[PDB]
């Protein structure tokens, strides 16, 4: 129900499905293929398109690419820079240009990843959208691994990056102590920044300190969960090791929490509802109270 | 995580925010929706009450009080009032691209985007928004406030189903094709509605005239849900090795799903077992989907 659809508000981009092709890698026994992605000038693709040396060759294997043509990109200038393959257009403005995130890996919040699909109804090439939620350059969008290079939007319009990879499966601990934590006890979607930023170490098993989760959205859930009446109670520094919430933001929000009801009733509280949403959805989104008319906030 | 997330592929449609105009009566105030040549405007802009909206209206005469409804944009002179819907011809056909229109919009099942033009304070400009949910018969969960009405819903491919009309924070449950009770009757968690007409008229929803002034509270007969998608999930649910078992009639008057369907799906239930875990059921994540998300859209398996 409308209970539990968080209905985010996304800015409609207009672009055109060329802004994202399908590219092919081809030998003659083998086809690799993922998407392109034309930001300002120069389309990015992905270096597991093409081990990788012998087949990318100094950019010379590019010339064995599908819709990669040479009268549309500069394939002479292509540049490796770490994951990425720059490529310049020949002409940079043949896709319109588009609105770049200032600061995309520190981004928390819903976001669209939007990629080209053939549909075999409407018969042409057309641009896909799907909706989500990201946590400095990590989602929960369901890909495929062709869908690399499905480009990732915050709800202004303005582009974060570009679909990287993913796992079936994640490993959680403390990683700023290396501990285990509540949640040692839930698949990957990673992003890719244009400038080859990805929020994992040595990108060149995943770990997790924990699941998607907004700041403010999942002390507005734990309230809830342990404290009712909103109780002023201290900081239980497990905020930190569990979610990664500091005594700063808790004190920030105002959402005071029982830390200790939280963990001692940890198994119901993470696979019962509240009200009809999962908890995984209320760390993302909040807790969705119907809106107070406007003149009654403060 | 991805693995609660359906992730759904919608087309995207390219209109300019123009197509879903706010008027301002003056103050009240929803969306227009510029439809192949035509804006359509909810009569409700004038008044909720029938009597308010007489008055108000004036046979045509309230629209020229009325901001954003430039005479040199629509033909106010001929505007119709088309049921509950004022119909009012654009000057410029074509001015605004035409759109696909779904044949037969209160069939639809599935997935559904809204799109609603917002005027966004950053960017100082109107801009079109999109937002996805899911659609039962005329009966969706996108949560709107009720200056939304006018907001236009499509299925995945850019079809128009309709305009967002009506809604409420709750819902009572019964078996609505017998005044008997049903399970859902005694259900406890809040149920919004959210509802829709299409630009002929049609709405799910009895005694749908006047409609829009009615007073009454919405009846479902249950969540809102899929077929195949609810079948799926009490097959989860009850009998985990799919073993043969008859069709129960309780799906009828519970979930509407009659045995025909039953018996195409191939999805077996132990229906007692859900009646008996009803509250654990509909309390308890399947993974980490609530039921409500899986009965909409699978389990993503």
């Amino acid at each position: 129900s409308a209970a539990s659809n968080p209905s985010i508000s996304h800015i409609v981009l207009e672009m055109p499905v060329a802004i994202n092709p399908l590219i092919k890698y081809t030998t003659r026994t083998s086809v690799s293929s993922l998407r392109g992605a034309v930001v300002n000038g120069y389309i990015y693709i992905q270096r597991h398109l093409f081990e990788f040396e012998a087949c990318y060759n100094n950019g010379k294997g590019l010339l064995n690419c599908k819709n990669l043509e040479r009268s549309k990109y500069d394939i002479d200038s292509a540049e490796l820079i770490g994951t990425l393959i720059r490529i310049p257009l020949h002409d940079k403005h043949s896709i319109p240009h588009i609105s770049i995130h200032p600061d995309p890996l520190s981004y928390n919040g819903p976001v669209t990843l939007y990629l080209s699909r053939y549909d075999t109804e409407l018969n042409k090439d057309v641009l896909c959208v799907h909706t989500g939620f990201m946590s400095e350059g990590h989602h929960d969008i369901k890909t495929v691994f062709g869908d690399c290079g499905g480009m990732l939007f915050d709800p202004k319009g303005r582009l974060l990056g570009l679909h990287c990879a993913g796992s079936d499966d994640v490993v959680f601990m403390d990683t700023t102590t290396g501990k285990s934590n509540i949640w040692t006890s839930h698949p990957s979607e990673i992003m890719i920044t244009l400038n080859n930023e990805i929020n994992l170490p040595n990108p060149a098993k995943v770990v997790y300190q924990h699941p998607l989760r907004n700041v403010c959205a999942t002390l507005e859930t734990l309230q809830h969960l342990t404290n009712k009446t909103n109780a002023k109670l201290p900081y239980d520094s497990r905020l930190l090791s569990d979610f990664n919430i500091t005594a700063e933001q808790y004190n920030q929000y105002g959402y005071y929490i029982d830390y200790n009801n939280f963990v001692n009733n940890f198994n119901r509280y993470t696979t019962t509802t509240i009200g009809t949403k999962s908890f995984e959805t209320c760390i993302k989104y909040g807790l969705m109270d119907n809106k107070k008319p406007d003149y009654y906030n403060q």
